[PDB]
C-alpha cells in the first residue's frame, strides 16, 4: 500500500482531566489510557467498550505500560511513585518508591522482569518486578527525562531528556554505551526503539522526528509537516500494514509518514486539542489517539491497509 485510509471507528469518553498516555496490550485485546485525573482506564481495542477504572495513585499519571503476557500494567505518577498492577483484579501489587520527583515514562522489559522508568529528577532507575526493588539508578540525564525504552531483547535501554541527548544504556551492567549528539541538540521529548531494534526514532521540540542509526551514531531519516514545541508527544512504528511513522501533533492532528520516503501519508482529523499519545494495535492496522485537558477523549482508527 502507498497510502493508509485510517478513518474514525470509536470516540471514548470517561477520563475527566488531560489523557497522558494510550497503548494496546500485547495480546490485541485491549487499550490501556493514563491521565491527569489519576485514573488508569481498559477499554476493548476493537470495540472501544469501556471495561474498567483502576486507582490508586494520590497525583496525576503520566505513562503506563503493559507486561509481556498483558496481565500487568506499570504506571507512571506525578506522585514520584510507579505503581505495578494486576489488571484482572485491579490490585496494586508494587509501589516502587525511589525518584525524588514526578515519573514521566516507564516500560517493562520483553521478559517483563524488570521496568525501567525515566523522571523529572533527571534519573532513569531499572526496577525489579517481582520485588519491587530499585537495582539500578542510572545518572542519565542533565534535565528532565523524557522517554525510556527496551529494545527487542532487553539487553539495552535507550533514554532521552531535555538537555537534547539520547543516551543507550547496557541493562545489565548500567554503562552508558553511546550518547547521541546531532548537529545541534534541540530538547528531545521523545525516544523508542525500532521493532527490529537496530534504529531509534527521537522526537525534537524543533518540530522534527528523526530515525537514527545509533551505533553508526547516524540520522538516516526526518520527518516533518507537524507541530512540535511545546509538548512530549509519543510517537510509533506501524508495522502490520504499510511501513509507517505515526505521531501525534500540537495542532490536534495525527500525523502518519511513509517510513522510507519521509512523506506525510495521512492525517487524521477529529481531536479538539493536541494530540499527545498514539499507539499502534499489534497486528491490526488501528490506531489509538489521545488527547490534552479541552478535549479529553480518546480514538479509535482503523484502515483496510
Ligand atoms: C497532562 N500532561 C500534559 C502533557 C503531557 C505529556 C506526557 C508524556 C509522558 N510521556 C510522553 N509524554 C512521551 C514519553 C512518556 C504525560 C502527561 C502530560
Ligand atoms: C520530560 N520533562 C520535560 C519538562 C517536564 C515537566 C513535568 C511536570 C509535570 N508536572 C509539572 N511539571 C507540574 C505539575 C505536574 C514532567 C516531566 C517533564
Amino acid at each position: 500500500p502507498v497510502k493508509p485510509n485510517y478513518a474514525l471507528k470509536f470516540t471514548l469518553a470517561g477520563h475527566t482531566k488531560a489523557v497522558s498516555s494510550v497503548k494496546f496490550s500485547p495480546n490485541g485485546e485491549w487499550l490501556a489510557s493514563s491521565s491527569a485525573d489519576k485514573l488508569i482506564k481498559i477499554w476493548g481495542a476493537y470495540d472501544g467498550k469501556f471495561e474498567k477504572t483502576i486507582s490508586g495513585h494520590k497525583l496525576g499519571i503520566s505513562d503506563v505500560a503493559w507486561s509481556s503476557d498483558s496481565n500487568l500494567l506499570v504506571s507512571a505518577s506525578d506522585d514520584k511513585t510507579l505503581k505495578i498492577w494486576d489488571v484482572s483484579s485491579g490490585k496494586c501489587l508494587k509501589t516502587l518508591k525511589g525518584h525524588s520527583n514526578y515519573v514521566f515514562c516507564c516500560n517493562f522489559n520483553p521478559q517483563s522482569n524488570l521496568i525501567v522508568s525515566g523522571s523529572f529528577d533527571e534519573s532513569v532507575r531499572i526496577w525489579d518486578v517481582k520485588t519491587g526493588k530499585c537495582l539500578k539508578t542510572l545518572p542519565a540525564h542533565s534535565d528532565p527525562v523524557s522517554a525510556v525504552h527496551f529494545n527487542r531483547d532487553g539487553s539495552l535501554i535507550v533514554s532521552s531528556s531535555y538537555d537534547g541527548l539520547c543516551r543507550i544504556w547496557d541493562t545489565a551492567s548500567g554503562q552508558c554505551l553511546k550518547t547521541l549528539i546531532d548537529d545541534d541538540n534541540p530538547p528531545v521529548s521523545f525516544v523508542k526503539f525500532s521493532p527490529n531494534g537496530k534504529y531509534i526514532l527521537a522526537a525534537t521540540l524543533d518540530n522534527t522526528l528523526k530515525l537514527w542509526d545509533y551505533s553508526k551514531g547516524k540520522c538516516l531519516k526526518t520527518y516533518t509537516g507537524h507541530k512540535n514545541e511545546k509538548y512530549c508527544i509519543f510517537a510509533n512504528f506501524s508495522v502490520t500494514g504499510g511501513k509507517w511513522i505515526v505521531s501525534g501533533s500540537e495542532d490536534n492532528l495525527v500525523y502518519i509518514w511513509n517510513l522510507q520516503t519521509k512523506e506525510i501519508v495521512q492525517k487524521l482529523q477529529g481531536h479538539t486539542d493536541v494530540v499527545i499519545s498514539t499507539a499502534c494495535h499489534p497486528t491490526e492496522n488501528i490506531i489509538a489517539s489521545a488527547a490534552l485537558e479541552n478535549d479529553k477523549t480518546i480514538k479509535l482508527w482503523k484502515s483496510d491497509c
